[PDB]
């Protein structure tokens, strides 16, 4: 059997404490589920399962994936579950949903990711009780999302390790970040994000607000970016400018077999050809996409030169430069409409966000072979190959 | 391809704020991964992926599944991710790992679940700030694990709905709970839990303690059970005695193809024949196993009368009576060594705990066809069919 | 013995979460201590004791009164302590300092109050530990400052009881509030607050800001006041417009004997003639100033007609109207420069704030006999009689 | 005018998280107020004001002194306020009440202190909001009670400075502590504490408990004292044995003029002859009683040799040895029934606790001249001279 992506959608990527500062992740995920259903011409009553990746679900309630599926209109007879592979959760959920149809355990799968880093709470274990002295309230976003569990420092410190081993100057990282900002603003002004973005209605107290544009896409200049101070190492190279930010958003895609889409008269966005996930040293988790993309290309029977478009998530300017320089693919086909440095980085949703960007750009310019990949905290990477029609 | 379970292991189920009151969940899972590897004669360097279900990972760090795999000795090249389908997470992870080998994306999978409900913290969203007035610190165990997101009451109130619609008296629920307590002591005194339980060393400051026995198994009398007060509805029927408790523990299983085990000279515990997951109304989530077991039996081509052993998770005495009475299978083969009312109910790990109990129960008495099933919060159920040899 | 007030000073009354949103109370009090010393021509080495009233000292450290005296320059040989009689703390500290010199145990006393309601934290008793369930983080400002400990409702509900017993319509309360708002702008625009206000420099990270004007004086119109919703009772009459707000500030006064000021050639602002404090029913604590002012006038040998100026703190429009009609003094001499409804109500500092306003306004228009009074939560009141020169 | 102490009472000193682990301070104070009235034969309607020292009132509600007076039976017409001079609050309140009657502003005063260090909560300022990162929950007991606001270290570090400047060996501090432990047990077993202790009924959920004995008095030997670890400096001399602990309790005294007691036929416990308070360097606040006692004795016209009994609060073994060696008074009359090292140290109540012990021990052995004194954090001391009647 062969599994195709019939439709795809994503919300606008909101800034930290921005438009989605008080919107739970399951409400964002409910909109993308309803969107991919209307775009594919498939009713909610036909969905078998909903697989949504999410990294920071504390305080949101019992299984936010079920909450997003029910709110979207999926009937109670269907099932839904959440998964956590950190930054690759959004893309892995699509591969997992593809495996559901491959084994014959499902027919129609809605897979993607959702993350609301603004809604992440502060926690502390208090069952034993603090009889004396002070104690710390731990930020779940920093602890459970952005801190390496083995070495104790932020993910930005891992990018510093990649910067030293690959010898990437501060100017090369800033130049890469300004290039990502300019491609993202050019794509937004030309309306190349309108096809993938579904508008989200933020029910506020003083009237409702329609969010349909990524609010992190600003105008970056090389001089103001070079004046920023390093955010992690006191004498490092990774700053707030050349590193992705904290963001909210959701993205998903509707999966079915190629024979199913042909029977329904659906023109799919692409066929999932292969996928792969490999682990690396946690010290340099940014190098994850390098062996993961090679394994996916090997499973598909493709060479690196056969790729027409590439979406590599830009967690940091340092890790992105190293991935492009090791794999050696043409950078003019990698992130043609910008990356996470300018658009945003919702952890659980980034895997499906770049897949949304990849799918519509392949259809818009007639590409035949595409690949999406991300780096994962703890030393992992994930990649997937898509073929047109 | 055909997938077999080469080995299985589980830790002792600890009581709430008991032996594992300060032990993180990933430390429990690390012991089960090492156990299933040593029991099967498979080195850690051969593991491709580790899939562990977990419901309450807040405050534990980046991807506790990766932390458990690394501490067990699995090399960095392998991958690991967590999943959350509430109480069915432990069993669903085994089906997902089974799908990894079926699609050809892996060869050896360690799948299971881990949960430390004692380590669940209290949280509160504090980024926006509380300008005036009091606010609530939310227990993540109650909110994200035991409270229905749609109707707002505890999972025990759902058992009250099942008790009312099925008209299950308080005496019938207490008699079912006392029967489960007595079966657990008979199995424990006869040492029928020694094969599945792997001893866990709690490294303390005042010497190390060896935990190798389920700490929830006590002695229950019918009169002491009748004196208990209802724990959820002020005039209900579900009490602390006839309901499962809050517990810590972990369980896992080593997966490989049937041809792989034959090449390695391994005699597997059983072959995974089929599996299924179906959704129901959240009001009566305890009825989850009823359509899930029929769909799993239908996928395997089995009738209910063909089953030799059955492990049905006893979330509540009311919901367990309803599942046995609708499916109508012989209760003398269901939970032969007791259930969660006496052993414990670690949410993310119960799915693999009853699978461990089922597998070793099939090997000791030569059963041929078995089935394990659980109910899931939010209105879902999961089931799996296992065949000996 | 005869005690005189040689000098007095106060900071500008800041709004809740306003200019002093992050300024500790002892830093505000330290500037007022330096001011009353410099204005009276008395060195810091001559201060015997510092008495500062404060209601919300949680989280500020050991004895904030000692911190304010030390930072102001008072030597270590002198002593300092805090007291708490709620809203009357600022005025009671002046009477207590007067008693220190009267009994001969001191010669020079700096007495007043300081309060930073913006810096009040949220607290919770956690030594025993919360084994299960949610718990409340208690706002110390609401609990320890604004909630009646006997009946459990806010101080605004007490104003509702006083309004009902005196039959004060909502329009009569709104008209009284607009009268104080209009008087406050007349005094501020004419610079009648510059003599009492000492400028405070808010040392920030992005430059320093000089605060020298009450930021709560905004100006109320009769129509906009009538459109506001009741803030306490769902069908009441006390709203945010006709009720005082939450504020930060500090105020103090330098005390010495009449012979000492004559010996140093110092001209005091006024002589303390008498003082009194009486308790009332907590349900109607707003009626506190009625018996307290009569008891003070009785001790001084004065009639109500002998008073030239009166400063009665306007905690609420309802409680203030009842005091004016019961005592029956000329309203044209009561709060001639506005009240707490327009200026603000820092609880621990209000007692010295109205004393500061009274002293300088008596000098501005040549008044001879004045009286200041406040109402106290829990059912108390305090009053003091002052004679110029 | 001459002021006498007509009656006095105190509760048993409870251990940290002990018998009074859940008893608010105002409930402890309410029993002491009812006791001093019942012991003197004075109705509650004759009390003019209640002055109670308290250091940790966070979370207890509006003016805990008013709460204690109301529950004790004092009518609403009387007033009540709290004061805070740290460890000298209990004794300073007695001196303040003496000044109320001396100036003629009151006739009957109930003065003392109350403290419940077990009920002190953890707090944190959260109005501005924590937008990113971890934050600390501050222990109000350590921050607002036991940490010097100027140098940042615990009060125990201050005792190390006094021990070093006076060169007090570790053996001399332990020998002084065991001497107080042995003197305290002789008083308790001989029933010399029964007259001052008033029984307190702890109404609990599992039955009521009668507390009528200081639970901190344990058996101390020289060997076990030498085996303890230093509690502050990693290589210091102050340990948990030779330092006072955290405790709960309350104490008060009934004040009136000497002519008033003669008119009511009351036999007073003693006459307040003089009092004094002096400040010292915060690094060595334990030396506070040295200049404070000299200032009190000179005001009373007494020589050190004229004293018959002395109660010097033993905050630490180091600070007590320095005070006894500097003043040079006979140690056989100093703390004849033990000190705070064995009985306990409730901060707000210790000033009245040693006053209670001093008054009854002077009446028990016919002493003529006595003195009580304490050291205060931040560098202060307080002393009072008492003459028996
Ligand atoms: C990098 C990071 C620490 C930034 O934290 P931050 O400093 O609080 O973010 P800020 O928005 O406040 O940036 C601070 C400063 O940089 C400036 N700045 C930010 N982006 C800029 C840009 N693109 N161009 C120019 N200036 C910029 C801001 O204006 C601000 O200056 P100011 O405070 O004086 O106004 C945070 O975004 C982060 O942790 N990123 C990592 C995400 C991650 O790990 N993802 C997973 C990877 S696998
Ligand atoms: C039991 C529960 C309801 C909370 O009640 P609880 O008070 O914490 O239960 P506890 O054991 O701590 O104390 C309960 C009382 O019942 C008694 N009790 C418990 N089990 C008993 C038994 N088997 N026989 C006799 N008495 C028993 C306890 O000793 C205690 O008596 P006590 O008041 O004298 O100490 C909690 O375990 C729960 O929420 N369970 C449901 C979670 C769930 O739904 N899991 C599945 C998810 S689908
Ligand atoms: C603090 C208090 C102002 C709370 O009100 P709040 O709504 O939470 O805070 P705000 O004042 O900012 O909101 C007031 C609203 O009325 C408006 N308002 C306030 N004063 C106004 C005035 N004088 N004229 C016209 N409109 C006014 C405000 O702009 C605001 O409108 P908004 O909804 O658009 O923001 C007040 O109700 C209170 O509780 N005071 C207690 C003080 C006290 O008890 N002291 C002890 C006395 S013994
Ligand atoms: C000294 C202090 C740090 C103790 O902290 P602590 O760790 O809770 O001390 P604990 O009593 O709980 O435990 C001390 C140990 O020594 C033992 N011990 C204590 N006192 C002892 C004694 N007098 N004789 C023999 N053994 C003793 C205890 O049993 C305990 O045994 P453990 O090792 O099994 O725990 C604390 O009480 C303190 O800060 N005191 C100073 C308060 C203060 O400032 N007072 C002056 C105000 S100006
Ligand atoms: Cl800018
Ligand atoms: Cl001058
Ligand atoms: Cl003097
Ligand atoms: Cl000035
Ligand atoms: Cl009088
Ligand atoms: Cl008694
Ligand atoms: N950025
Ligand atoms: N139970
Ligand atoms: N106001
Ligand atoms: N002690």
């Amino acid at each position: 059997p062969s599994i195709v992506i019939a439709s795809a959608a994503r919300t606008a990527v909101g800034s930290f404490n921005g438009a989605f500062a008080n919107t739970p992740a399951h409400e964002l995920g409910a909109t993308v589920i309803s969107a991919v259903l209307e775009r594919a011409g498939v009713a909610a009553g036909e969905v078998n399962e909903v697989i949504l990746g999410q990294v920071l679900p504390a305080g949101e309630g019992q299984n936010p994936a079920r909450q997003a599926a029910m709110k979207a209109g999926v009937p109670q007879e269907a099932t839904a579950w959440g998964m956590n592979q950190l930054c690759g959760s959004g893309l892995r959920a699509v591969a997992l949903g593809m495996q559901q149809i491959a084994t014959g355990d499902a027919s129609i799968i809605v897979a993607g990711g959702m993350e609301s880093m603004s809604m992440a709470p502060h926690c502390a274990h208090l069952r034993g009780g603090v009889k004396m002295g002070d104690f710390k309230m731990i930020d779940t976003m920093i602890k459970d999302g952005l801190t390496d569990a083995f070495y104790g420092y932020h993910m930005g410190t891992t990018a510093e390790n990649v910067a030293k081993q690959w010898q990437l100057s501060r100017d090369e990282q800033d130049a890469f970040a300004v290039a990502s900002y300019n491609k993202a603003e050019a794509a937004q002004k030309d309306g190349r994000f309108k096809d993938e973005i579904v508008p989200f209605i933020v029910k506020g107290r003083k009237g409702d607000i329609t969010v349909d544009a990524d609010e992190e896409i600003r105008g970056a200049t090389l001089d103001k970016m070079a004046k920023l101070r390093p955010a992690f190492d006191k004498e490092g190279t990774v700053t707030a400018g050349n590193a992705s930010g904290l963001n909210d958003g959701a993205a998903a895609a509707l999966l079915m077999s190629e024979a199913e889409a042909s029977r329904r008269g659906i023109q799919p966005l692409g066929r999932i050809v292969s996928w792969a996930t490999v682990g690396v040293d946690p010290k340099v988790m940014g190098t994850g996409p390098i062996p993961a993309s090679r394994k996916a290309l090997e499973r598909a029977g493709w060479k690196i030169g056969d790729l027409d478009l590439v979406e590599a998530n830009e967690a940091f300017a340092a890790q992105a430069c190293a991935v492009n320089k090791d794999l050696g693919w043409d950078p003019s086909i990698v992130n043609v409409n910008g990356g996470a440095i300018a658009i945003g980085h919702p952890i659980g949703a980034s895997g499906a966000r770049i897949l949304n960007t990849l799918l519509f750009e392949m259809k818009r310019r007639g590409a035949r072979k595409g690949l999406a990949t991300l780096c994962i905290g703890g030393g992992m990477g994930v990649a997937m190959c898509i073929e047109s029609l």
